[PDB]
């Protein structure tokens, strides 16, 4: 019944390859989001300039 | 007729070396199966990554 011990090791592996990964589709998003942040930044200038001029 | 007692001991040995082994071809299987479990595990990553990316 080391087999159990085995099947234990199996069992603990059994419920070890499921739901043990939080928030990574969450995390990639941030950067994937933040990528979008990277772009309109330059627009701020003429926006300011417009506000600056006007 | 200790011979009987003997042949008894024979007899009980007679039907003792047959069908007294359950489920071990069943058991090896599990690990033999579980061996197969051990492998595709790594595939889960890019699978996730694919799901993660996409």
């Amino acid at each position: 019944f080391t087999l159990i011990e085995l099947m234990i090791v199996i069992a603990i592996v059994g419920i070890l390859a499921a739901v043990a990964l939080p928030a990574y589709q969450d995390y990639t998003a941030r950067a994937q989001v933040s990528e979008a942040i990277l772009l309109a930044e330059g627009q701020k200038s003429a926006v300011t300039e417009y506000y600056l001029n006007h």
